[PDB]
């Protein structure tokens, strides 16, 4: 497709894709590139890198405020005061000013900003955190984060119970607890009352508790954000880390009751003699219809239209869709249909992994349900294509390379055939390497590089009372972490309905 159909096009992440790859082939002149970031739907990463080299664009600045940017910390006293108000913003601004300058315009400010007056003067000691904790100045201790994560300081009960009411302190505490940076943050942080907590924040802070073996305070902290999180799954990870915790029936229970089906329920049903949930059937009699699955400009159409549909539009689109050859559309629209109450585990074009042993087919299949919901064209907002979700550098390598394909072209990956099969081939490669199926699913998200390096440290899936659980909770990246506790349900599910069962137990002890 050239630049010229592309523009004729709808707005779309498979629209950018496409643009991306002339740019990536020089295809794109000065010329063609004037009308250009108008023809893209996210502005963002290497597409918008690649459109720089060829027009590089300097804006933004407010035309309001303009003159404030001619000013220097040399000249900012020649400043009007909305000049020298706006240009504080920056604390990379008020570290370069001399001190001097910063005491003159703190008492400038004492009245009308003291926030501003309480930065400018904590950036005249040698430890601006401790000048703001010793304020209590909230907003303050959110922007000298912001600026540099190396302070760290004790915080007191009555300065950490003020963090909680503050927009930025979820990513803080999400942060420096996964990350175990600012040991004296993370230690303070034991004394939030959960009362002033909740959902993730509170979740974050009973693993925060467990890392300092503060058993009593990590259960009340699960037990808020059970009370608190809107997702079933999520309260069901609180609620099993109650029972692990304190060894309440109750809380088990509940959690062999959940309505969703994840890692946690799936265990709690097998901890309690429980029957494995209820699976959906489905099988549309109907072979086809008109729809192209090797459309990437269809699917971006009609998912558009399938996220933005009322209750009854969404039953003219399952009947249209209830077919063999759109079965993974008709599973998304059941999806938003039931308002996600059903489970549904699809095995479309199995054709091409029945050869398979059962174990490799559930693999293949419980990460191709998380990559795309087995959506052919499926594209990430980093162009990572089909049900697989390759990158198309590893789809490239594979596909020239190792396997010199005849004519190999990355949107191979948008077959099924070579999605599966590629799929196969570097969950080989992975499997190999790393034995356990939460392990290749981290390395399969997130690179086999990150995922050896976690299992390298001392800290992490070795022996200890709340392991293996501890560490999933601690895996350094959000994706990741998530990816893997979604693959592994999905696995565990995938083997039941091949009729090759494991015990999610038995999962777990291979993990340590
Ligand atoms: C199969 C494959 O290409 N795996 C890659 C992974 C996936 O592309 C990602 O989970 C799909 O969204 O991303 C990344 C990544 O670092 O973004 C690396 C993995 N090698």
């Amino acid at each position: 497709y050239s630049i010229e159909k592309l523009k004729k096009e709808e707005n779309s992440l498979a629209k950018d894709y496409y643009i991306y790859r002339l740019l990536e082939k020089n295809k794109i002149s000065k010329k063609d590139a004037q009308d250009l970031n108008s023809h893209i739907f996210r502005y963002i990463g290497k597409i918008k890198s690649e459109l720089e080299k060829i027009i590089p664009l300097k804006p933004y600045i407010n035309p309001k405020y303009a003159k404030c940017y001619t000013y220097t910390a040399n000249t900012i006293l020649d400043a009007n005061l909305t000049c020298q108000s706006v240009r504080l913003n920056s604390l990379v601004f008020i570290a370069s000013l001399n001190s001097k300058d910063r005491t003159t315009l703190a008492q400038t400010f004492k009245n009308q900003r003291p926030d501003l007056t309480n930065l400018l003067l904590a950036f005249n000691t040698s430890d601006p955190m401790s000048y703001i904790v010793q304020k209590e100045d909230i907003n303050g201790f959110f922007k000298l984060y912001n600026y540099s994560k190396k302070y760290d300081l004790d915080l007191n009960t009555s300065l950490v119970n003020k963090l909680p009411n503050h927009i930025g302190f979820k990513d803080f505490a999400q942060n420096i607890i996964i990350k175990k940076e600012n040991p004296k943050f993370r230690h303070s942080m034991l004394e939030i009352n959960p009362e002033n907590v909740s959902e993730d924040s509170a979740f974050y802070l009973g693993v925060n508790a467990l890392t300092y073996d503060k058993t009593e305070l990590a259960y009340d902290f699960f037990k808020k954000a059970a009370q608190s999180f809107k997702s079933q799954s999520n309260k069901d990870n609180a609620i099993f880390w109650m029972w692990l915790i304190k060894n309440n029936e109750e809380d088990l229970k509940t959690l062999s009751q959940s309505s969703s089906l994840n890692i946690y329920s799936l265990y709690a049903k097998e901890l309690t003699n429980t029957p494995f949930p209820k699976i959906e059937s489905l099988n549309p009699s109907k072979k086809k219809n008109n729809f192209n699955m090797q459309d990437p400009f269809a699917w971006q159409k009609i998912n558009k239209q399938i996220r933005d549909a009322n209750a009854s539009q969404l039953d003219v689109l399952a009947k249209e869709f209830d077919t063999q050859e759109t079965l993974p559309i008709y599973a998304y629209i059941l999806e938003r249909k039931n308002n996600f109450k059903k489970h549904y585990f699809i095995m479309p074009y199995y054709d091409n992994i029945k050869d398979y042993n059962k174990t490799r087919q559930a693999l293949i299949l419980a990460i191709a349900r998380q990559e795309s919901r087995f959506i052919p064209t499926a594209i990430s907002v980093s162009y990572a294509l089909g049900m697989m979700q390759f990158m198309p550098f590893l789809a490239n390598h594979i596909g020239e390379k190792e396997l010199k394909i005849p004519n190999f072209d990355q949107d191979f990956m948008f077959k099924p055939e070579i999605a599966y099969y590629f799929g196969n081939y570097h969950l080989n490669y992975l499997e190999s390497r790393l034995k356990s199926p939460l392990f290749v699913a981290y390395a399969y998200n997130g690179g086999i590089g990150f995922t050896n390096r976690m299992l390298a440290r001392n800290d992490m899936f070795k022996t200890g009372k709340f392991e293996p659980f501890l560490s999933m909770e601690l895996v350094p990246y959000q994706e990741s972490r998530i990816y893997g506790k979604k693959v592994l349900a999905n696995y565990i599910v995938y083997r039941h309905l091949l009729n090759d069962s494991i015990k999610i137990s038995d999962i777990f002890e291979n993990l340590i």
